[PDB]
């Protein structure tokens, strides 16, 4: 089903701030090579793409890529099948896809000088970090080691080059500024649903606590758990006795309580072990991270919330990676998202 | 005017290579913080988006953004009007838009370490360059000085922030590797037309000399001229009698001659001075750059080519900036592109 009918489509920039260099700009002086002298730079803005169907029904969806990714992951799968953008426009929702600040078409804040440095001010760090193909292979649970696939795999095998090419580094933009850009987008759109992934999971939870217009969250394989400040439960170290999961984010209770006012679903794929796995770090990391999320959702529910954990295997879908929305069964995964939206009337006007 | 019916849409990655860190990857050891140890990194790949109409007519168009830009500039104008992507899908062409290596969703090659450095190897430079808002204002001929508009300007005033937010730095990826990615795309697509802009002007000319599938070129405000090796004509310095335009690119004559085999049109906007303008560097830069391009097109025509220069004011369009395809009269600019495609049979199957 590749055909799609759009009432309108487009893109725009939103959010960000400006920083300035010293001095004055003289238009009679050579403009190239570029100088910081008299310069204004727009930094930390976000790119937003939208596609609206004819006669939309229900709330617009905001798809928010995971760490080191872009909106591409919602456009197409690595093997070229339709992504969630097409599927949900066909499902009669207006769809927004973002490249957050620091990723893709979002701004990378750098100037004339060492990366990230504007004269004596460090806007972002010059030293970067970035996963390897091998790190991403195990992070995303294609298999326990690079080159290997779990038996039930839904990964589009043969398209590894396409898949890994979509990933890259993120400069050290503050998470506050990333959240700020999405809050501004939510203010612009009106009532909407956030659909997050991995690194954007915790960021979307934060956005919802700052933006009443977020009426629901579906988070695919969120990477960092969230708790009320001072109320982080005991979370065990990993099976190597030395590593820990990502430090849970803590927010004041008055903000955490806002998460109890909207439906929230966390979705996990397959091959997360039930028991400690010392031989495979990322598998064990996922075990304990999923556990921490279960406690986070329980925390939301004890405050009167509507938070749930959906393990795709319990719904009859086996072999999903940590990107279930680009796996070979992504249509079925989408069907479960449509089910969530319908249950809560988010597919109704 | 905003409606579009797509037989299919999507995006993919193409081109690039890999580089490897030292050592070995052990999945039992902590994967985060990320390490170069045992790492394979995909670098210099390009992002490609396509939208295909029902019943396409003629050749697909490949829209190639200018320096420091992304495919956003073909999606929408800064004030939210349809870009050339929508207009030409409506004109029944399949439309490709790219983010070239080093820009937007294309790869930015950096690792774990100082920006661009993989251990002892510099893949791209740690020191970046980037235009300011002020430099881009005069580069794009919004007016003679930052914050000032030409009276006749077609720029979408009031949307200055949105416009400048779309611009950013480019890492020092070799032009050879950028051309290589587009050659690979052209091989994948088949016969097509390149539509280029500013910095991508010279790169599209190079692609055509390596790819018979390029059946025509329309270049908006190209930034660097091209000539046969050893046959660069005399080009004057700027009015300051100190500065020069960008050094013309020189290619072997056997490759240059391929440019005579396809229709080529260079398109310029308004407010390029006829006479030396020492007070306004970029205005004077455009005067001499346009002159150099006129000589380049003449050299192609002396080899039997069909290379033309279209000044938009001679077609009745006044006030265009160096981004005519996002200006307020971009529908009229698009009409002139359709005219070029129709005259040369590029809108026929
Ligand atoms: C898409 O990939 C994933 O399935 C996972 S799993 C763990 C991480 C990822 S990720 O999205 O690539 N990046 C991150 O989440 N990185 C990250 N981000 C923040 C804000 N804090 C910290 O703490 C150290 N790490
Ligand atoms: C989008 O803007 C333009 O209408 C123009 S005019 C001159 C350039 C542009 S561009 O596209 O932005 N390129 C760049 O600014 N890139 C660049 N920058 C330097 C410092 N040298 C070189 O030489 C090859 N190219």
């Amino acid at each position: 089903k590749r055909k799609v009918v759009l009432a309108e489509q487009g893109s725009f920039y939103i959010g960000g701030r400006t920083v300035t260099g010293p001095g004055k700009f003289d238009p009679s002086k050579p403009v190239i090579p570029y100088s910081n002298e008299g310069a204004t730079f727009y930094i930390n803005q976000m790119y937003v793409n939208f596609q609206a169907p004819v006669r939309p029904r229900g709330l617009p969806l905001v798809f928010w890529h995971g760490g080191g990714l872009t909106g591409h992951i919602w456009e197409s799968t690595p093997d070229g099948r339709p992504g969630f953008q097409t599927l949900f426009v066909q499902d009669r929702h207006t769809v927004y896809t973002i490249d957050q600040p620091g990723r893709g078409r979002g701004n990378i804040p750098t100037f004339n000088g060492p990366f990230g440095q504007l004269e004596e001010e460090s806007i972002v760090n010059t030293v970067t970090g970035n996963s390897s193909k091998e790190g991403a292979w195990v992070r995303d649970r294609l298999g326990p080691a690079p080159g290997q696939f779990f038996e039930n795999s839904q990964f589009p095998r043969g398209y590894e080059d396409n898949y890994f090419k979509e990933m890259g580094f993120s400069p050290s933009i503050s998470s506050d500024e990333i959240v700020d850009a999405v809050v501004k987008l939510v203010t612009h759109i009106g009532p909407c649903v956030l659909v997050t992934h991995a690194a954007s999971g915790v960021l979307g939870m934060r956005v919802a606590t700052h933006a009443k217009n977020v009426r629901g969250i579906v988070a695919y394989e969120p990477a960092t758990s969230i708790f009320p400040k001072g109320k982080v439960p005991e979370i065990p170290p990993l099976a190597d006795k030395k590593s820990q999961i990502f430090p849970p984010f803590e927010i004041q209770e008055s903000y955490f309580k806002k998460l109890a006012k909207i439906p929230i679903q966390f979705v996990f794929g397959d091959n997360i072990p039930k028991n400690p796995k010392s031989a495979y770090w990322f598998l064990d990391w996922w075990r304990v991270t999923r556990y921490a999320h279960s406690l986070s959702l329980e925390a939301i529910n004890k405050l009167g919330g509507q938070a749930s954990l959906l393990d795709l295997p319990t719904a009859g879908l086996r072999g999903n990676t940590a990107f279930p929305f680009t796996d070979r069964n992504n249509v079925q995964v989408a069907s479960l998202l449509s089910d969530f939206l319908g249950k809560h009337g988010l597919d109704q006007n």
